């Protein structure tokens, strides 16, 4: 009654077929080899999920991640033993630090063999330990459902994130041969007084400011919860990178994009607010700035006892990790929000802060140096047309990047409005994300528009997996933003070091010939006049493509708070600084930059 | 006196600048990032070694591997933190599991950050603990040319291998104040005994082999003896994938490789032998097939006093660690070989050994269908067509190869005759290595032919990396047999799924279109007809070529000792079981293979 | 020996496989083998112009001092100097002459009443050689409101002087976090600090906490 003797007769493959049904596991993304072949036999002709096949292993985690954050549910990962399973060490990596839930399951030598240094062999739980949440070696085959549930729960609860699965060849192969718990073969006051303290501090806050995050997304309801509290409390809204979406950027109370290169409003704002909201945000470094100059209204009006920042956060390791919290708000920021909302007092409006809020907005635009005439075409630019043309089709527009300055100007120039709708590396910013993340985004969502604005060097980086957007039928959009450098590096080079472009010029392809090679369309934009129909051209197409734009090069990413800098001691664009910041690069280079 | 005040003023990146020459790299393979940058700049311009940019570190790591091998010196890798440095942990697996001095210096996010889950952050010295010999995060400048000379020497020392030194960013931009060590600014009776004994068992022996293996290549010297031992005692020599090279296999006394699929000539001779002289090889079970079945002849012979084991090793991990050494000989396999061949009898002739050696040739050849009027190309000859006309060069010849049954063919059917000519991922096995190896191969010995022998599946994985033959002036030489599948493992599912092919069939690329998009010279040999002179044509390039050659299908790798069964337990080419094969590959598929 | 003795002093091992101690050198080896900042510097002037302007400073004194030799001369001149109370850690007890009328004695979970009053009420709180631990910070979000209150209003706030990195900000934020070997950093500091002769209304305060709050 209690056991279960239905998986009797099945391989620990087969059990591995069933218990991904029962997880509702509908994508896998992998690459066979030796030591998963009895998994891989297991789920031949499966027509219970859908399998991507990339070129690369690292393809295959990264597709895991895009898919992930488009969709919601964990990316499940089956890979090889030994290089299979090391080539997902990057995607582990990068979905640790972006609460990305994964599910990597690794072939693994036979349990005989471990040890040995057998072929194929690598100690992929002591390598992925610290790339991961949690992760297990399966013993025998009696236990492989629940360690199957184990990593599904662990993947999507708390913050969410990477877990892996070892799983030797002989477990594998081997057979059931006796009953398991049927339970292993199917899937506070303290806060609420906190949240009670954090709303009386909200009511008598004059500066109030919401720093939001990705945890908002991760749930449906969030995004609409946050605007409600913007919207009775009258709120100004700031995300984060990874917030991206979670608030229509076109309400008036958008200060759009904190942090090292986010608006200078935003970062004016937050540094003169007397409470500062944080839901599902982490105080990354790239927001803080300078922390011990970090929003010091905020903290003043915490000791005054009339403010400070209410954080909401999941994870206690996140909480007074970087920044004193007044009030810590512990869980799901979206169940708290239910609860905080109604003892937190309607506000018709707040004369003296919106006059400052929108004075830095009107002072403070995303300005650059427009193109001029004979000039390439600006990359800024780029984007709003990009921007522009996409929000003009009846489809939901997921975007994707690489990692660089096309990152940057992605996220300050697009307009986002919708959740889950931008999908970057944040937190350990791994160039070559945005193709792979982009063919598994558009595998979750295959009536989105899936655009990847990537770098010439990002792009280089995992091209190969252009095959696999056509093998998997995954109509992708990518844009590279072909300014023939690392750009974001050489802007720290001409900013730090003199104009000492150190290595950071790579080579590119013919990227046309490229595309042509890996039965892909191809379009190339090479002047100001070909921009609109181009990206039309784009955008339009109906199969995979690849846009390639001639763009500007040395331009810097601005707004910039320098290392070392408070958030509100910043970088402005200026046109006479730049042309000055030409000529001595010109000088310095001898021409040549 | 002891002390050295000579580095005082300057930057971590500049004294790490001066160790490289003091070290007397000549070449360094890596690839920007933020943490790294004051590296970068202190390396800016520099003549002191060439700087090869790939297009992904694991390329960078591939390349070093390829350049250390080819050379005997360290490969010397330079990448920034976080997912630069997570992308060598493949390259740092398969350097430990091969044995490959590889020294790997990471950016790090600064002291003051580190713990942080900071920017770009990856534990990598934990992450990377597993596969490398050592590791070390540098925590001040004045210890940093310590920890690099250490990493130099444990690299190079012992069983070669990989290290890494992670380098924060504040410590490399930090500036030495103190005077440092000058030490620290520069880079037996019981073996004696065994050596004796060693020489008294082969001198009964009466059925010798030499097993030799990587060991034996890692002294300028050693081939020169081991031809000198078999020579003198009159013994066959068969080696392993690693060991290819070491004796030159025009030599009566060479009876090629061993293993799962090697020579069934040597399997059967190493099976019957009563002493098995094991040369700088750690007995892989690749190598020894099913281990209590290994060798019978041998135990018996040691059991009986009359023979054994003799196990010439560096590594006293790799002394009984798999098989019982009746003498062990601690070491370097070259200096002690010296001690040894002197206490070693001169033999004349051994009739009734060489008799059965002799015989075994005879009957066991590499034996394949051969090509039939309108068939396509068979691997087996596309890889002796290389070899035959590469061997009539007046340059050294270098392989390269992927990982699959491209990579057996190359090993069985080309002529090796010189050390450190084959440069494959045996350990690990890590597809995609072929190309980058061999771009690090042709950058350490630039008037060698190098020849990337490569299987489809395994050059998709890292084809990007094309671009940077080109950049750094490498004119590799690229053959894809394309069989249009992951023939390793469709062999293994046709032999043990019952041809059920599970995800085996990645789609490819125009390889010419792609090699033109690279600006790479493209070949494409698509019969029988073009086979001669299209390799000529290969061969004869003097830039980046890509040959792309369509082979047969689903053909596989044989002799093959499977799984479970004794070396002498093999399965070899029959023309009629293969035709069975292929009519029951049909019917099964329903004709689609 | 060199990494148990620098920094933060601490235990370190040598395992000796038996075939090592009893095998015999028999190769010569490196002979240094046989033989045993401006940012810091700002740190300390904007963190003596910060207790300059303190009108209830209290020393906060712990087991570093007791690291160098000098260390208590240099407390006590430092506290001498600026008038300034002393209340130790249990680990820092002996630092502080406590016979000296400045003497607050320990602090903590079973500290003295008055060194709790009077690091609750502090304007200025130099940390010397002390890492905040938990028997001695009472609840954490509640520690130090007069401290964190006046560096929030540019007037006071936490002078850190710590050794390891690692125990700088780790519990509570500092206002400056001098790094290095507190007793070194104190030679350059004291003479930064303006001389004091009086604090009539902090010490009436500290005085009756003392009369009130006997074990
Ligand atoms: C070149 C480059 C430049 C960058 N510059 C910037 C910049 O200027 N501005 C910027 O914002 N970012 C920037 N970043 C990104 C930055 O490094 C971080 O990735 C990002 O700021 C993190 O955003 P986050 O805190 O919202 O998301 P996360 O890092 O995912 O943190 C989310 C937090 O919310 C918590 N959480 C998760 N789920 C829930 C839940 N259900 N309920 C409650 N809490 C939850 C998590 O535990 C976590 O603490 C840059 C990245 C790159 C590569
Ligand atoms: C698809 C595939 C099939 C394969 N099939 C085969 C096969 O059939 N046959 C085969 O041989 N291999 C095969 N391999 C490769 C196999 O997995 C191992 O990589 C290989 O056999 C190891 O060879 P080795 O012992 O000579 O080299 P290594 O693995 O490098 O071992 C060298 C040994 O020598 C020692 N050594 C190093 N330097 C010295 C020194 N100076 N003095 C003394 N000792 C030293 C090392 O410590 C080590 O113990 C295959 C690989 C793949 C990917
Ligand atoms: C039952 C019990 C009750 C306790 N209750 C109390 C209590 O009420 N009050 C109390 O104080 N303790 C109490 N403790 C002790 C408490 O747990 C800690 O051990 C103690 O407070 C630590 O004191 P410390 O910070 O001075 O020393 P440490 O823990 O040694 O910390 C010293 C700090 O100074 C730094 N440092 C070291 N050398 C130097 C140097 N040369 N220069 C600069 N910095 C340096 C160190 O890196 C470290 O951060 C209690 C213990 C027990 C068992
Ligand atoms: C992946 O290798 C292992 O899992 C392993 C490792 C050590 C011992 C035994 C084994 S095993 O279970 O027998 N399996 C193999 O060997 N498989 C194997 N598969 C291929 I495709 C190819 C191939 O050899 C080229 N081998
Ligand atoms: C690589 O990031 C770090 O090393 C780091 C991490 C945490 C804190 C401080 C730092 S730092 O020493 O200041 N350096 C940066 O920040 N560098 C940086 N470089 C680029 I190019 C780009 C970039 O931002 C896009 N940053
Ligand atoms: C080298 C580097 N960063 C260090 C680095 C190195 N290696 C990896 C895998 N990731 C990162 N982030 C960058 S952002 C340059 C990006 O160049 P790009 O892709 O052409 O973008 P852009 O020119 O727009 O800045
Ligand atoms: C999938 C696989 N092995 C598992 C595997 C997976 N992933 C990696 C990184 N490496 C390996 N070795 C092989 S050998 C197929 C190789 O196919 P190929 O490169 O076209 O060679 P071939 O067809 O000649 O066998
Ligand atoms: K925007
Ligand atoms: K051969
Ligand atoms: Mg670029
Ligand atoms: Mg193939």
């Amino acid at each position: 009654q209690l056991m279960d003797d239905s998986f009797i007769g099945l391989t620990g493959g087969e059990i591995f077929h069933e218990m991904m049904l029962r997880h509702k596991v509908d994508t896998v993304f992998g690459y066979a080899g030796g030591a998963i072949l009895p998994v891989f036999d297991a789920i031949y002709n499966s027509d219970k999920f859908k399998f991507v096949l990339p070129r690369h292993e690292q393809g295959a985690g990264h597709m895991a991640e895009g898919y992930a954050r488009a969709s919601g549910k964990p990316g499940v990962v089956l890979v090889t033993s030994g290089p299979g399973a090391t080539n997902v060490i990057t995607p582990m990596a990068d979905a640790l630090m972006d609460g990305v839930p994964l599910v990597v399951f690794s072939g693994q030598v036979p349990t005989t063999a471990i040890g040995t240094d057998a072929f194929q062999e690598a100690d992929i739980v002591g390598i992925s330990r610290s790339c991961t949440k949690w992760n297990v070696m399966v013993k025998n085959v009696a236990e492989l459902p629940r360690r199957i549930n184990e990593a599904f729960e662990i993947a999507t609860t708390g913050r969410p994130g990477p877990v892996l699965v070892d799983l030797p060849k002989d477990v594998t192969a081997s057979i059931l041969r006796e009953s398991i718990p049927i339970n292993t073969t199917l899937p506070s006051e303290f806060t609420s007084e906190a949240i009670k303290r954090a709303a009386n501090i909200l009511n008598k806050a004059k500066k109030p400011i919401i720093y939001a995050g990705a945890g908002i997304l991760n749930n449906e309801q969030g995004p609409k919860l946050l605007k409600e509290l913007a919207d009775k409390a009258n709120i100004p809204v700031t995300t984060t990178l990874q917030g991206l979406g979670a608030f229509d950027q076109r309400d008036p109370k958008s200060l759009d994009m904190l942090g090292m290169h986010g608006s200078a409003a935003a970062n004016t704002a937050i540094q003169n607010a007397d409470c500062i909201i944080a839901l599902g945000a982490r105080f990354d470094d790239r927001v803080t700035g300078n922390i011990s100059k970090f929003a010091p209204e905020a903290k003043l009006a915490a000791s005054e006892g009339r403010g400070g920042i209410l954080h909401f956060e999941i994870s206690p390791k996140n909480i007074n990790k970087v920044v004193e919290a007044t009030e810590a708000i512990e869980g799901d920021v979206t169940a708290n929000l239910q609860s905080f909302i109604p003892l937190v007092d309607s506000i018709e409006n707040r004369p003296e802060w919106f006059n400052k809020i929108n004075e830095w907005k009107k002072k403070y635009p995303y300005s650059y140096q427009l193109e001029t005439p004979g000039s390439l075409i600006k990359p800024q630019t780029l984007i709003k047309e990009i921007s522009d043309q996409a929000q003009t089709y009846n489809k939901e527009v997921i975007v994707t990047t690489g990692v660089g300055q096309h990152q940057m100007w992605a996220a300050q120039h697009f307009t986002w409005t919708q959740p889950r709708t931008m999908i970057t590396s944040g937190g350990l910013g791994t160039m070559g994300y945005g193709l792979p993340a982009a063919i598994g985004a558009q595998v979750a969502k295959p009536d989105a528009i899936v655009i990847d604005i990537d770098g010439d060097a990002s792009f280089n980086m995992t091209l190969t997996e252009l095959s696999s957007a056509v093998q998997a039928g995954a109509p992708i959009k990518v844009c590279v933003l072909n300014n023939e450098e690392q750009g974001m590096v050489t802007q720290w080079q001409s900013l730090f070091y003199e104009h000492r472009y150190s290595h950071t010029h790579q080579s590119n392809p013919d990227f046309m010939k490229l595309a042509e090679s890996m039965n892909v369309k191809g379009i190339r934009i090479t002047n100001q006049q070909e921009l609109k129909s181009g990206v039309k051209e784009f955008l339009d197409a109906t199969e995979p493509v690849l846009l390639e734009v001639i763009v500007e090069k040395k331009v810097p990413v601005l707004p910039m708070v320098p290392a070392g800098k408070a958030l509100d001691d910043f970088i402005l664009w200026d046109a006479e600084v730049e042309k000055q910041q030409n000529d001595l690069r010109k000088e310095r280079t001898g021409g040549k930059y």
